This record gives C-alpha cells, structure tokens and sequence, in this order.
C-alpha cells in the first residue's frame, strides 16, 4: 500500500482543534435565525454527535480487526480524529444552546422515533460485524462506514455551508469545513480498504455483493431524504428538496463508484449542488 | 470467583450517557463531554489535545551532523535502544485495546482511542530518528539483532503471560491486573533508555532526540495519570479488589518489572557511557518504582529509595 504514508502525512498534516475557532458571533447571530434553520441545527448537530460518537468505537474495533500494521495505524488517526470531531459537537453547542437544551440535544437519539430509525439501520451494519468479525462481516460494515462518512456527514455539510453563503453561522461553518477535510480522507481509506478485500477474498467480488451496494446504499438515501423532508422540508430558502434529493442520489453513486461498484441510480449524472464546491 | 466481563455496547438506548460504572457498567455510547461520569476526564482530554505534536516539526540535520561525533560506545547504545523502540511496533501483542472493549465509559472508550494514536505517532517518531541517522541496511541489521535476543524474548514473555490472564479470564480483577501492567510499560519500561538520550542532550548532544524523548515521555504521564485514576475508581467500585493481596501484588509487580529493567539497562548501558553511574541509575529505577505505587495509592517497595540520586533528570 504505497498510498499508506502519504495519506498518514496529510492526516497528521490537517490537525485542527475546536478550541482555536471563536464561536462568539455565531452565538448572537443564532438566536437571528429562523425557527426552522434553529431546529433543524440542533437536529443536525444531533445526529452528526450520535453518529461521530458510534463512529468512534467502531473504527477503534476496525483498527484492532485488521491484520496488515499500515492500515490499522491509519485506522487509528481515524478514530482518533473522530474524537476530536465528537468533541467539537459539545464545543459547538456549549458555545450556542443553553446546558439544559445541550442535554436535550443528546438525548434526541433515544426519544425522536425518526432518528431512532435511521440510527438502528447504521447500528446494525455495525453489530453483524462488532458481534462476528469475519471478512464479509467486516466487508458489509465498510458500506456502512461509508453511508455514515461520505453519505450522512456530506448531506448534513450542505446545511451548514447554506447557512454560511447566506453569511449565517460562518464559525460553525469553518469547523464544518475542518470537519469535511477528514471526512474526505476517511473515504478514501475505507473504500480502498473495501477494493482490498475484494482482491484478498474474491469470493466476496460477486454480483451478490453489488447487489448488497445498491440496496444498502439505496434505503441509506431513502432515509436521508426522509429524514431532511422531516426536519426542513420546504421551510429553508438555498437548500430545496428536490435538489437536497437530487444530491444524496448523486452522492450514493459518488460512493458506489469509490467502493469499485455499481451505481445504484445511474441516470443522476450531474451535481445539483456544485456551489458546494467554493466551501471544500 | 469474580464476574466476568460484558463488552462495551456500541449503542444502549436503555442507558445514559454518563456512565454508572467503568466495568459491566450501564453507558449509551453517545458521548456528550459536558455530561461525564469522571469531572477529571474533559480536563485529561484537553490537555491531551493541547500537547499535540508530530516529529515532522523536528528537524534532524544537527543530530545527523553530531552523531559521528559520539563515542563508539555511545553510538552503539544509541542505535541498540533507539532500533529497539523502533522496534517494538512489530512484536507486541495490543493487550491493551483488547482489554478497552471492556470499558462501559464512553469518555474512556474515547480516551483510549487518543491514547493509541498517540502509539503510532510514538512509534512512527521512533524510526523518524533511526531513519535520519543510519541508512536502511543497518536498520534491518539492528532488528534482525533484536529479532534474534534471548533478553528481548525473556521480556516479551513477562507482559505476555500477565496480559493473558486477562484474555483467558475477563474479570474485574483481571482487568485490574491488565490496567497495572499499563502502568509498568508506561511508567517504568525503558525509563532507562530515556535517560540515555537526556544524558546526551544535558551536555548539548543530540538534542532534537531528547526533545522527542521528552514529548513521548510527557504523553506517557498523562497515560499513567489515566490508568492510576481507572485503578483507584476501580476498588472504589468494586471493593472485593481492595485486600491485602492486592496491595502484595502490585508491590511484587513493581518489584518484577524494576529488576527486569535494571537488567536491560545492564544489558544496554552497564557502566559503558560517560555520565551514566549504574548505582545511580538502578537506585532511579527503585525511585520510579515508588512513584508508580504512590500514584496508585500503594505502599512503596523501596521505602528506603526517598531521594533520586541522578539530580540532572
Ligand atoms: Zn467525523
Ligand atoms: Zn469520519
């Protein structure tokens, strides 16, 4: 793996700490928002806490599984940067929401009945493999990893980056901004961890498992869709529905294409969302 | 005897997220900094994230140019024991993270992932130093050395057999056990070795080394902090631990790990570099070994041993 010191360097090379970025414009200019743009960031920092939090045990187990030394030190800076971007979650919302709405916050995972749903789907990819670590567990729970990473993570970034081309929340959205460099670079490990595995065991490089893709990625995007219909919907102008679902299509063929696999929505070809693009 | 232990649940919607114990406790696995069980846990991460550094901030051209300059002896010691800590990546057993799926604390599951990372950094500034000074054929001849001692397959034996137990038998006292082992290879283990390096940049020898030295080793001390606050919540939550025989092994544990390290450092060092008095350093050695059972609020094995001799430390 010659690309494994390479990404190692410019993994050690992006450290950043929540500690550096001053939220205290972001915290008078909160309360400004609208009563939808306020909820659906609580929501969203929710969400992004209890799947950077999963994120961090599981990658910690992965790390522990692999057997080759170079990618189970990168699986380390990984879970190590999960940490951190954990962390900055109770930064951002001990800078911003009041403690008693900070508790409240991290404890909607176990009472909102539609974020419950979509956490279990991740939790389960994960469970198969933390319950019965085999290569085709470990195979299955990298999808996951990568619904989670480059899926839920991206599609929750468009929110924040919105708000910041509107000059709303621009600090939140700095750390977004720190928080999507690694996000990039934990992709690109664990899709070629997955190419990987697939020329180490092939026979899990079937059509069996391009189907599992498809499926897997395609109920991951329906619950995103869901969920964003859910928590914004219409009520916020730069981020509408159908171009929000335009994009999470887009991006679970991005993936797809990444884990050396089929498309599981061939006609999106084209981003809904490149002004993205200026905040990256 | 003693219960053996769950692992950690990646998700519990049963539980809080504060954690109602550190083994077969109750925790969500979601975790919010502001709502820990442990009030000195955000304060051990923050200074933790404060203390980040990387040897790619450490230039070596000095070093590199001074090395020639050193005794033959000295450059022996420094290749055997700089190649060793290199080394140690390839054949070490991480007990340690096996033994961390135990922890029912989301903040320490947290920690102990900082921790490991902090390893590989360790790990990865130890052949930084190494690659920097010998070119890659002497590499390989220092492990192949390495590979091949008798003294080194004694050592790895010792922490193998201790660690063990605990894979055989997940108890609280196991992991106990387990958690003052930690103490040992952070605390005490080649704290010889360091002293080598800072022997040499006292009198203005390969300083950027010992600078090295000193970050690894000031992340070992947090690591040691961590580990003797695990200990002593440990017999608070499980007092069945707090018995004379605990207090007998962690004093003969002690004592163990301190002779074996005296016999490294004879090994390595003896009374062959400049500087280094071995009465000197084994009476360190003791010293160390004392401190480590204070901090896990144990008697000291040594009570004779109340000074450090080696002043210049
Ligand atoms: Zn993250
Ligand atoms: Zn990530």
């Amino acid at each position: 793996f010659s690309w494994a010191y390479p990404l190692y360097k410019n993994m050690l090379a992006n450290f950043w700490t929540p500690f550096e970025i001053n939220m205290s414009h972001d915290a008078k200019q909160f309360p400004t928002l609208t009563e939808t743009e306020q909820e659906a960031f609580k929501k969203i920092i929710g969400l992004l806490a209890f799947l950077d939090s999963v994120q961090t045990d599981y990658s910690m187990r992965a790390a522990e599984y692999l057997t080759d030394s170079s990618l189970a030190a990168l699986m380390s800076v990984l879970s190590f940067q999960e940490v951190v971007h954990n962390q900055s979650y109770s930064y951002v919302l001990s800078s911003l929401v009041p403690k008693a709405t900070q508790d409240e916050i991290f404890e909607y995972w176990k009472h909102d009945d539609v974020l419950k749903e979509r956490n279990e789907f991740i939790i389960d990819g994960y469970e198969k493999f933390v319950d019965n670590p085999t290569p085709k567990t470990f195979l299955e729970s990298i999808v996951y990893d990568v619904i989670l990473e480059g899926l839920n993570f991206y599609s929750g970034f468009a929110f924040f980056y919105n708000l910041a081309r509107n000059q709303k929340m621009v600090s939140t959205s700095t750390m977004i901004n720190y928080i999507n460099r690694d996000e990039q670079l934990h992709v690109y490990l664990f899709t070629n961890i997955f190419k990987e595995l697939l020329v180490e065991f092939p026979e899990l490089n079937t059509e069996e498992t391009k189907t599992f893709v498809k499926t897997t990625l395609m109920k991951a995007a329906d619950l995103e869709k869901d969920w964003f219909r859910y928590i914004i919907g219409d009520k916020i102008p730069g981020i509408n529905p159908e171009d929000m679902e335009t994009y999470i299509s887009f991006i679970a063929n991005k993936r797809a294409v990444q884990l050396g696999m089929e498309k599981p929505y061939p006609e999106i070809k084209h981003n809904p969302m490149k002004w993205i693009r200026a905040y990256e």
